[PDB]
């Protein structure tokens, strides 16, 4: 029942009793281990003892349980349920729920920030001309002129599953992708299939490298519509090297503000379709996965020639070599231009001391090894030499199918 | 019933039927994932089937499934465990079964090579004399000057649990850690409990940074025994780096052979307690682990140093940039010295290969990620971007508590 993790650098061993409450699958067995797999409407009857649990929750943590106001509140929601079918969160609810999403999210190395959260209600958004004044405002609070602050924007609940708000995008800013005549691939290939639903839906595509993809927005069960961010919203930072003068030339950019925004967000029992969340960048995400995946914008090579090593064999880690210096360009260039960005060192550090703060106030920390160990210098942080238990606890973010796939026009 | 693994990079889906062969436990349950924790005598009753399930599993890979001789070795260990309560292996089903608990082990990223793997028979050893004589000719072997051979020595199994063989060194070559009254270490510090238990023996200790231990020697059940392996079988390789002339004057080596010697091989129900097998290195297991690690020789700071970087702050990656160079300087020094080494992306590479023919021969790969992807540079190796599936399946090699921990000291 009581489990034990050790960090095998320190020798530090927590006690992890807050894996009793999980409620959610794993996609483990006690014969099998699916700890790398990327992808492992409710009725009255299954919604109350959800929406109970959470309160439960909720009240527990403003020291209130078993108070009247806590039995009251249970009494309130149980007739809302039963006359409607659903119920809607007090603005305290949503607050704290939207915030436990992020406490609870096992994959998220930046959770020491996880109770400065702002919290944007857009539960009385209709449209998709709503929607999207609601995401600029976002956008523009959360990139505070480099300053970034966290941030989620939670637009209306699902009711019976055909009113659905949905961002169709799978971040708020990112870059088209287009097939070329070629065989080849401009912009980042991640984007082209969301790229010609785009030209599909109308988009007037520029066709360069790093084109800003509109928004597609979905109100209300509605098809989705086009709209193009301000221009002026967007930060975007030129990648420059701080020793290598021919490193500007590569004509490197990126965008200074990460936002998610194809996850599902449950909290007791309620789901939030369309709930864009943004903090700021590790470097790494950029440096190491959007430069240098293969499948991504791949310029090891180029970088590598440029640097004039040799490539002629592995063995002489001229793959690495060029890494770092990417990933050094990368926090230098956001450092110099006042952009908020973190690298693995610091955040990882911050992680285990997060993780050590969890288990001492709240019983544990649910952590997915695979996704908080960085992608780079593994285990020169710290969070490679620490056992982490992975389970699944509500207000959670939750993994969705694309729209388009399920949208019927 | 039917599992998919999706390799991220590649769109390449792979289906696994070999996880249903898998009968023991992971440690995960529908309700917790314990993938990243690194530690997640038997009865005549529950050895038959053990017995059975791995001579069915012989018999099918020799296509004599069912034959009379498949039927009559069943017969015949039947009545050999009803009668004295265990069995002897055949040769023949021990070489099978040493390369299997290779085949199967699912932390291990240099399984393309499991076939190739040379089997010393030690099961008439009976003294730790003959350990100690055992252990040298496996490590000339498997050392060849430079050309390194996998192999594994293979000696009695457990009986009562009262006679056990064990070797109390984790690796056959690994240095001595000292620790000082300052609380400093001089060697490494991963060796010093060890190091303690060897003094205590009576080793005369050098105290200097690189001194190969003394082997342990547990026969029979009996105490332990100490002894020298010859220095003129410990190969070692003096680190250098092939731009950098100051990298030698750090004054750092290593041994060639990685070799381990605490693990316990299950083939058919039975317990080798005491096999130590050995391979050739990936260069990051030195150049990353044993070098940078903070709990191990730390060198870090110093080459940095060194190179002038700038430490004032993480995130010039001074650390990152310091790793990779350490690791050019590993795999420089084995090539320049024509030692075998494997370098990071080679070896996964080689993997990723592996893995898509056992898919397609055998149904499945068992693979653990949190171990198989590389401690520097995972995202750019192809093991990160694919998905495995981690189960347990025998012959295997399992981890087993430290001997001194549980030895009825005789006196
Ligand atoms: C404040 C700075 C933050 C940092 C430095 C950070 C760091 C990260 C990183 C590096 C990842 C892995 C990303 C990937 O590999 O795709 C991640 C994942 C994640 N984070 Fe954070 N995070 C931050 C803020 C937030 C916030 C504000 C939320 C929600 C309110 C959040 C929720 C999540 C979730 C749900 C995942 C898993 C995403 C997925 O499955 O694709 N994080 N975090
Ligand atoms: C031929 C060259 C080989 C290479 C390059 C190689 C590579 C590796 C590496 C890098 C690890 C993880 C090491 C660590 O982090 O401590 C490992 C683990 C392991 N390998 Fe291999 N391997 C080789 C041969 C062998 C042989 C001959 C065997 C047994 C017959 C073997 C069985 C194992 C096992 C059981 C583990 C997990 C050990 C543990 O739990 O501590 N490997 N391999
Ligand atoms: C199939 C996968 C299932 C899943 N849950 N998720 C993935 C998203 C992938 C993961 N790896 C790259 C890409 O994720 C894209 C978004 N990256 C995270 C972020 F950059 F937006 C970010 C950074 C810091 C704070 C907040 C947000 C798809
Ligand atoms: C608590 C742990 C449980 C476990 N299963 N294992 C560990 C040994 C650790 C793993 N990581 C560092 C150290 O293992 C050190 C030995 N590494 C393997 C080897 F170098 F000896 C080697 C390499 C290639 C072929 C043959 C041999 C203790
Ligand atoms: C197959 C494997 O699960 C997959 O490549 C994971 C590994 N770890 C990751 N870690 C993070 N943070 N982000 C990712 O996209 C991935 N990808
Ligand atoms: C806590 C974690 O499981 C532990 O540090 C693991 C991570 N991955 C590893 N991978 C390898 N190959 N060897 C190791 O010792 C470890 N250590
Ligand atoms: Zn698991």
């Amino acid at each position: 029942r009581f489990l034990k993790v050790k960090n095998w650098e320190t020798d530090v061993v927590l006690t992890d009793t807050l894996h009793l409450k999980s409620t959610l699958e794993t996609g483990c067995t006690e014969h099998i281990c699916m700890g790398s797999i990327m992808l492992p409407v409710r009725t009255k009857d299954q919604l109350f003892p959800l929406a109970k649990e959470f309160l439960d929750q909720y009240y527990s943590s403003i020291k209130r349980f078993g108070s009247k106001a806590h039995m009251d509140r249970l009494e309130e929601v149980n007739k809302e349920i039963e006359s409607t079918s659903t119920y809607q969160l007090k603005d305290t609810e949503l607050i704290y729920g939207a915030k436990h999403a992020w406490r609870n999210a096992s994959r998220c190395v930046g959770r020491i920030q996880w109770s400065k959260l702002q919290v944007f209600d857009a539960r009385d958004c209709t449209t998709a001309h709503g929607m999207f004044n609601y995401i600029c405002n976002h956008v523009k609070y959360a990139t505070n002129k480099g300053n970034l602050r966290s941030a989620i924007t939670i637009f209306p609940q699902r009711t019976d599953g055909k009113h659905d708000f949905r961002v169709w995008n799978s971040q708020l800013i990112r870059y088209a992708g287009y097939k070329q005549p070629d065989g080849s691939t401009l912009g980042d290939p991640a984007n082209v299939q969301f790229t010609e639903i785009c030209i599909q839906q109308g988009w007037k595509a520029p066709r360069g490298r790093f084109d800003v993809l509109p928004l597609l927005l979905q109100a209300n069960g509605n098809d989705p519509e086009l709209f193009q961010i301000p221009p002026e919203l967007v930060l975007e930072v030129p990648i420059r090297h701080p020793k290598f003068d021919w490193f500007k030339d590569l004509g490197l950019k990126w965008y200074g503000l990460p936002a998610v925004s194809n996850m599902l967000l449950e909290i007791g029992g309620l789901e939030f379709s369309a709930c864009p969340f943004s903090g700021w960048y590790m470097g790494t995400e950029i440096g190491v996965r959007d430069y240098c995946d293969n499948s991504r914008y791949n310029i090891l090579e180029e970088v590598a020639k440029k640097m004039d090593l040799d490539m002629r064999k592995t063995s002489s880690l001229w793959k690495d070599q060029a890494l770092v210096e990417i990933n050094i360009a990368v926090l230098y260039s956001f450092q110099s231009d006042k952009v908020t960005i973190v690298d693995h060192h610091s955040a990882t550090e911050s992680f285990i001391k997060h993780m050590e703060n969890e288990y001492r106030c709240r019983g544990g920390c649910p952590a997915d090894w695979v996704w908080i160990v960085p992608p780079m210098s593994g285990s020169i942080t710290p969070v490679f030499h620490q056992e982490m238990l992975n389970y699944r606890l509500t207000p959670s973010f939750e993994y969705q199918p694309d729209p388009w796939n399920t949208h019927v026009w």
